[PDB]
């Protein structure tokens, strides 16, 4: 049985379903593969196409996991879709009313056409299994757990009916306890939250980063006048009939200013994020309190979007309510639809289910074989030096005991969105002023969230409280306290409340990261590192050796381990031989606005990306021209010939542009199909 | 006692409050002034920057309004604004979470600032009264019907707490009986079902045209799982909870299929339309009959966006329900602005109200005086021909008789979406084939779309059933039955199920289209002509002589009378003279997406309308250089130059996108204040 899991939606590389898509229609779109009931390969697509949390269809993502499998697109037994059929056929269409041009295609004909026409498969219609969407989510939070049954918690935005369900798991069967409707979301109610403090679809991380630093006793009886906590496990969000969100017009009847961007957080921000972490904390806990004495289970599986809240999850383990807590590295729709996959499979017949707990993410595309990534090394030489170390782990633990920042690439990338020791930036994790220091490497602003610390399974609770029961901790999914005798020791990666968001790497989940971090901790005496994604603010973890090379050119990184090369950035780097290529959403654009006098007005050009929510930017009339001549082939030096040479201020807007990821700036040609290194 | 009512949104000509701010955020902007209790003066922003049911700041409304009345900002004592001042905050309150760039503004600064640059008019906080949206309304709708009390029916999308109201009014006295929660708005039920048609905001008057065409029996019972009629005149709406609209999933389920843009409507479509004018006839006769009985009026006053339902007023009419019925020609939200400045004034003072019901909607601005137009008029010379008959009735009437289709325009425009004898398009209203070319070639519409009549007062009960209560038909209203022995005569306003939306016009509600009318009776025997709105299907309602001449050389009119000028186009119009400004809102664009290899794609050149809705066109690469050079004071001819000349091709491309009002196309000045 082999068995691929689709979540998202079904737009093309370069266009969306209708125009401007909204970002929150079936995002975090992925591709899962199953066989004989194991995870065999996932990726999301918005590390192929470069678009985080993207709602395009995942046809990249679909490629590279057949060509991990060694399977033909005709060797796929089914196809499990995250949601019913009815339900995601019944938003397209109301997307069809309001867009009268777009064609009546639905998603079974959509999945069909996207499949025939990016892979050359003819996808039976009785091979394709729609799935209710918490199902999958159970199914996939649940398999992975390594447990013989649980009770299982799903709670999201929503899926088809409801915003969260609870199951009762044995072997291989869900059973439905309970349910909660679509308006009681606290998926919801934290993304409506979430807009109050500036932030946006995806932000909710930053949101729990921050509340920490406030109050939340000033906005708790603010909070209290939107839910009500009931009897048996029962909840009430009281909602308003003024505008679509939960949140907003209390507040501002109370006099709240919702943060504009640039603007630091306020006092009143600070505060408002603590009473909106404290209020899902106590509803969750009430349903879990209630659920865990019905059900009398010891043994806790958590799903769906909400269970990336790590501070949520470190309390529920705290509670002392279960034993045992799981939650998978992809909680979120892209672990629904692996989820998907083994409904399928379950309801085309049998369900053959994983044999251990999982312990790795690591199931993406690698970055390639030796010997294509040497060659590839070698085509980015005009902007790199390469050493290749005789043991590199050793070279590369040496290096961070010395205070430098290293990007740290390895095999296949990480499947959810924390970096685990394959697509990583690590550094020291003791002094304090690595927080400042890295965020302004990565160009992020988020000096009020700390970094999350990777210590060995040997020495973790020589620093970490992990004390409750007994969670999973191969993927950051508990913030958990430092003792208190260490928290000066691990400057970097302890929270202002004593907290952090802990990977335990073992032997087993990480070796060749286990052994950097016990070769660090003998080095210094101390085994823990900080463990950051490796991204810059405009783009999702890398995935490729040119995505990994670029994002390393484009930042204040100290060094790249890549695959066992050690790579630096030359002291002026060659932008001139780089070959830049459209993105399939990049747009260059000449605008005239109306001027005085009804006249035609300013004259401006930009660049931006055609998608919700995209970046743009000015560009110069010569990097105008310049850009306008891209043809895929010709390198950049070529091209500024025609506006005069690669002066240092073109290169230098280039270079601001290629940060963006405004267009793709990469030496010729490519790595080449990622060799079978016979690791299957 | 000078009171102006204001409604709308408040952004800027050329932006938005925020960006692409929906067309749906308080829409249909305009301004009335109340003097001494009578309606001095009212028009729609839409009028006057030319974007149908604009979301815009209603400022040059305003100033218009002020001219007409022959009053300075200082002479306005209270300024009335149509909805609840927390309600409004909320709503920007959330676009600005949505969008962290826009500075904190809420509804009172922002009216405030518009002022102030706008009229510079300094606004004292005392004396901006915000009102009830559904109040707002009902002032409107009932202190203009001439009555001193009357049941008052509000159903609109919504205001800020409920769909649809119900109040008694006595005197200047309304109090409330009745409202009911904003899900079973029958607004938004009806919109929703609009966008299964294709169609969007603004188009409900067209799926009321289309559903005579259909049968209702065939989506009746789908329709039916949707609303229950309860007992003492209540109902329900059933929602879901899969999207935002009512109406699409439970017709997605049953095999529907929503209609695409640009493809014909199916007899399955005609069905939904007839089936979903049956479902809210149904509804609010159901309201009707129960607060009819319950309160003991005898008369309806009927206001709210639902109240320009012209088939559901017929029926209420027919219903013998009341003795009288009343609807404001303004009866959108436009017309809540106006009852804005009636309750502002109430709670400042007591109220003065209409001495009379209110027969003429002839509002907005003029055209201008004599000597302004005819000098006017001059400036257009190399495109038009001009003629003075002695008589421009006498010669427009003969002009109908032998088949000609004639633009109107006279005196002060239209309030309200109907044109009524003062921005209108008027023709023979007894051949068939009138309806038919109309529709295509010159309104350029759909095949389906009924044409209205005008008749005189005396020649009314000839034509038309208007038995059942007494309504008012100064501003067609109501939907009645033609006579079933005059169908054959009255060809192409008699729409399929033998209806029309008349307008009865007599020597008080509009003299000199009365005097139109009845000589043209006079010359053929039938005192009825077909009366369309005066605009292009790019446009409002035409306002200015400027819009009025632009309209008539850009759609397929025979001749124009305006003020007594008989205005034709000449044989070959020379479109150099004219000189090109960008609208506030134009936007020229060279583009290019991604092409082959990840190259940059061809380049593409586009005019387009930046606002929610706003159209597009590709240009030329020569037009768009041209474009390019714009400057509002040179020639089209001129800027030509540059590109080579005013060549045929670039001419004909130009006139294209002068019909869908990309930009202003006009002689080289204006025709000054009016
Ligand atoms: N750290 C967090 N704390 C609270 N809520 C979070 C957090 N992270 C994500 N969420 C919420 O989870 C929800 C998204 O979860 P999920 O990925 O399972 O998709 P979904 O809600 O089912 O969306 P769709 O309707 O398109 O399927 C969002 O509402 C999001 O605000
Ligand atoms: N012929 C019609 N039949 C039924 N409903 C109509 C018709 N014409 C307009 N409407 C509805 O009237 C409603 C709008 O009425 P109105 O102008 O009074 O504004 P509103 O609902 O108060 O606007 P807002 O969105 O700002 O609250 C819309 O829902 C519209 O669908
Ligand atoms: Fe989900
Ligand atoms: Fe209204």
């Amino acid at each position: 049985m082999l068995v691929l899991g689709l979540n998202g939606n079904f737009s093309a590389a370069d266009t969306d379903v209708v125009p401007q898509l909204g970002e929150v229609f079936f995002h975090d779109s992925a591709a899962s593969l199953i066989r004989d009931g194991e995870l065999v390969a996932a990726v999301e697509e918005e590390r192929l196409n470069r678009i985080k949390k993207t709602t395009k269809f995942p046809l990249n993502a679909v490629r590279e996991c057949l060509a991990l499998a060694g399977a033909r697109p005709e060797d796929v037994d089914a196809v499990g879709y995250y949601f019913p059929e009815n339900h995601i056929d019944t938003v397209l269409n109301h997307l069809y009313t309001e867009y009268p041009r777009a064609p009546l295609r639905y998603s079974r004909e959509l999945i069909r056409q996207r499949l025939k026409e990016g892979l050359g498969w003819d996808l039976p219609d009785e091979k394709l299994v729609y799935v209710p969407h918490h199902e999958a989510h159970a199914y996939s939070s649940y398999l992975h757990s390594g447990m013989d049954s649980a009770l299982v918690l799903v709670l999201d935005g929503r899926g088809e009916l409801h915003s969260g369900t609870v199951y009762r798991a044995e072997g291989t069967r869900l059973e439905k306890l309970a349910d909660y409707p679509v308006p009681k979301s606290l998926g919801g109610l934290y993304l409506n939250a979430t807009y109050l403090l500036g932030y946006g679809f995806g932000d909710e991380y930053k949101v729990m980063g921050l509340a920490p630093w406030g109050n939340p006793e000033t906005y708790r009886d603010t909070f209290a006048k939107l839910y009500t906590l009931q009897d048996n496990g029962e909840y009430e969000l009281h909602g308003n009939i003024m505008v679509p969100n939960l949140v907003s017009p209390l507040f501002y009847a109370e006099g709240f200013r919702p943060r504009r961007k640039g603007e630091p957080f306020t006092q009143a921000h600070r505060d408002f994020a603590a009473a909106l972490q404290e209020t899902v904390e106590k509803i969750v806990l009430h349903i879990l309190e209630y659920w865990a004495k019905t059900s009398g289970h010891s043994r806790l599986c958590f799903g769906g979007g909400v269970a990336h809240n790590s501070s949520l999850n470190g309390l529920i383990l705290k509670s002392g309510l279960f034993d045992e807590v799981f939650v998978h590295p992809a909680s979120h729709d892209a672990g629904a639809g692996e989820g998907a996959a083994y409904a399928a499979a379950a309801s085309l017949g049998t369900l053959e289910r994983p044999g251990k707990r999982l312990l790795s993410a690591s199931l993406g595309p690698a970055l390639g074989g030796r010997e294509q990534i040497r060659a590839r090394l070698a085509d980015w030489a005009p902007l790199i030096d390469v050493e290749f170390p005789d043991d590199a782990v050793e070279t590369a633990a040496g290096l961070l005991a010395e205070g430098q920042v290293l990007g740290w690439a390895y095999g296949r990338s990480e499947f959810g969105p924390r970096a685990l020791g394959h697509r990583s930036i690590v550094a020291d994790a003791r002094p304090e002023e690595n927080r400042t220091r890295i965020n302004a490497m990565v160009k992020k602003r988020e000096g009020f969230r700390p970094f999350a610390p990777v210590v060995t399974a040997e020495a973790a609770r020589d620093y970490f409280d992990l004390s409750g029961a007994d969670g999973n901790h191969e993927f950051m999914s508990f913030v958990v306290p430092v003792l208190p005798e260490r928290r000066t020791e691990l400057g970097a990666v302890t929270h202002v409340d004593g907290t952090a968001r802990v990977q335990v790497v073992s032997a087993e989940s990480g070796e060749r990261f286990h052994r950097l971090v016990r070769r660090f901790g003998e080095l210094t005496g101390t085994p823990v590192l900080l463990n950051t994604s490796f991204n810059n603010n405009a783009e999702p973890i890398v995935q490729s050796l040119d995505d990994v090379v670029t994002s390393f050119l484009t930042t204040d990184l100290d060094v790249l381990v890549v695959e066992d090369c050690l790579v630096r950035g030359k002291a002026s780097p060659d932008l001139g031989v780089l070959v830049p290529r459209f993105r399939p959403v990049t747009r260059l654009v000449e605008r005239r606005t109306a001027g005085p006098d009804a006249s035609a007005g300013a004259k401006t050009h930009e660049i931006h990306l055609d998608y919700d929510g995209g970046p743009s930017a000015k560009v110069s009339p010569e990097l105008y021209e310049l850009l306008g001549a891209v043809d895929g082939t010709t390198t950049l030096g070529d091209l500024a010939k025609t506006v005069g040479g690669l002066s240092d201020a073109l290169a230098t807007e280039v270079f601001a542009l290629w940060e963006q990821r405004f267009l793709t700036l990469a030496p010729a040609g490519d790595i080449g199909p990622l060799a079978d290194d016979g690791t299957r």
